[PDB]
């Protein structure tokens, strides 16, 4: 019993983190096989960051200008190449600790573990969700760039996120491992603002299922509702529309608890209209939306 | 910026987790050097567990009856031993992945990372606190016994917790690595009273400093208070009394934010008397006591291991 925000064990990713230094810029790189992946803004200087032309900088650089260090050992850089907002440094030695891995692009709502890193060393691990507005509410300081987010299935590490920047808002923007930004952000020191965020409805519901499993049942009510009636209420309270895909995804949890999805949706509606009343669910006085249906099942299995 | 419940990187510990099997019972063990540590209830049967005579049960066992599987290879057991509520299996081979490590007994109020494991394989990691009443509020299922809690300082892993049981209440109890229970608990399948819990006051204050550091300042007040006055409020709301030691531990955070401890205490008092008021502090509608002053600095300093 119990429910906690739980990250994947970070051992496999730890063995891939390196430090990448170019001129005076240092950040974190991800060393898989014979390739080192990192944010392209490592090739920049301060002055360039307000209006950088990355095409020119990469040609003005050579293999030897890139210092790659795995722990205390220097990797030798064979070649360098740019893909979107990520630089790929070919190195002379394959990473002996390289796990089975995939690169994946996650959708808003999906969760992952972040291993926050400085100078190629790990500081800590926490769990995050990709918000609908395509930001993440992380914990990152100067030098955290190149830190990565991931999921682990058995032995396979699916990398989904590399950290690039903090917005003036204090939220966090970054790319997939192909170097494409999540959301509309760019790697410049410009205005760029994140859109108004929304609550991930399917996740909240999963959380309510998790509460029921753990003996929190007070919010359960005798009402039922319809997907349409419920979406009307979701819209009012800035909640993502619930789809039939969502309802299907909640089937296993519905089955386990014997509470039909639309009945749980009626509980939720009531919680949105009446609030918490000063009660708590699973130790929280707010509705939590950073656990997927998969996370709730995983955690109960 | 931002502030999250951050666990330590769990690599060093992952390589120490093994499966221990004895008869039909399987659980997790911790393999350091040439010794494997697990809960002694590994020797028990579901019958025995209401009133186990551990000495007698252990006698019926020989070290050949203890199967330790690291990943997929079996280790050979030379000698077995019971220490308090832990069993120490002497094994053939020193663990090649043994980190620099210590065994420590943490205090109520201190935090640690838990690596939840099943069948000697790690499932996830989360940060929690040793409650004043010596319980933890974890996430643990059948098979999670022998999962460990730890802190890391640079290269050194300080093991402080091994998981033994879920109480009927649904909270978790366990031992240090010498097998001594935190709290009044025993490894028997009996209902057992956890005492009344308290909020860890020093930690809430540390969290308030963390909030100010991240731009959440709304709770900051024009008032101030006294240690005694504040402590009368603390006792009303089942908060731990604040001592001068706690004030001193908060000194660095006080200096960074330029906000005196007793001023922050006045803030806290007001939050206790008037509530949150539908607002949030660092994304929570409750006062969080699961961050020490050392954890706040760690996260805001960005220390690595
Ligand atoms: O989460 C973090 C990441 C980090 C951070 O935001 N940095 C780091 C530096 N870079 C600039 C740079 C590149 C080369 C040389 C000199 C400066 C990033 C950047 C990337 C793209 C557009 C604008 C800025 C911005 C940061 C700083 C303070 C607080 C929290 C966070
Ligand atoms: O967090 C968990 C840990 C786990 C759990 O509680 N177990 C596991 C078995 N053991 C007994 C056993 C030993 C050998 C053979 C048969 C039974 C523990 C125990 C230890 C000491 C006193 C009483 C019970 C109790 C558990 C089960 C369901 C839900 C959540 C949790």
């Amino acid at each position: 019993s119990g429910f906690r925000k739980m990250a994947f064990p970070s051992g496999k990713v730890e063995g891939c983190m390196v430090q990448v230094t170019c001129g005076t810029t240092t950040l974190n790189g991800l060393w898989l096989d014979d390739v080192v992946y990192c944010p392209r803004h490592v090739i920049c200087t301060s002055e360039d960051m307000l209006n950088p032309n990355y095409e020119d900088l990469l040609i003005r650089k050579s293999n030897h200008n890139f210092l790659v260090q795995a722990g205390n050992v220097q990797l030798r850089v064979i070649g360098h190449s740019m893909q979107n907002c990520v630089l790929k440094l070919k190195v002379d030695t394959a990473n002996p600790k390289t796990p089975k891995y995939k690169f994946v692009r996650i959708q808003p709502g999906q969760t992952f573990s972040v291993l926050a890193c400085y100078n190629g060393s790990p500081s800590g691990v926490y769990q995050c969700a990709m918000r609908p507005n395509f930001t993440i509410k992380g914990s990152f300081l100067n030098g955290s760039c190149g830190s990565v987010g991931f999921n682990i299935d058995y032995d396979c590490v699916s990398f989904c996120y590399m950290h690039h920047m903090e917005l003036p808002t204090g939220v966090h923007a970054g790319t997939d491992l192909e170097g494409n930004f999540y959301g509309p952000f760019v790697d410049r020191q410009t205005a760029q603002a994140a859109g108004t965020d929304t609550t991930i409805t399917v996740n909240v519901l999963a959380w309510l299922y998790a509460a029921v499993i753990n003996g929190d049942r007070w919010f359960l009510n005798r009402f039922t509702t319809t997907l349409n009636d419920f979406n009307l209420v979701a819209m009012k309270y800035n909640y993502e529309p619930l789809t039939q895909d969502h309802v299907d995804i909640l089937g296993p949890l519905s089955a386990q608890t014997g509470i039909a999805v639309l009945d749980m949706c009626a509980s939720l509606k009531e919680l949105l209209q009446n609030g918490m009343n000063g009660r708590t669910i699973l130790g929280s006085a707010l509705l939590e939306d950073e656990f997927t249906p998969f996370d709730v099942v995983r955690q109960c299995s």
